[PDB]
């Protein structure tokens, strides 16, 4: 039931910078009830990995909406932000 997607963050960040951002935006959905796993592949984007993948849309509708979130990827379509 999981589903991968892409989250990327906007400018420059360094790998501290966007793993303390995007664990930001996962702490929120998670605290929303939308768990998913979070793994550093660049120094400016990150894999969330969520555990029930009937979520990643519901998310990525609010993760796009976020300071700093350049986009999100999900089934090969992507979502600028």
């Amino acid at each position: 039931r999981t589903l991968m997607t892409f989250v990327s963050v906007t400018g420059n960040p360094t790998r501290e910078e966007s793993d303390t951002i995007t664990k930001l935006w996962q702490t929120s959905l998670w605290n929303n009830h939308i768990q998913a796993e979070r793994y550093m592949v660049d120094d400016n984007r990150a894999i969330f990995l969520f555990k029930d993948g009937t979520q990643a849309w519901d998310a990525k509708d609010f993760l796009i909406e976020q300071e700093r979130c350049k986009g999100v990827t999900i089934e090969n379509k992507e979502y600028p932000g």
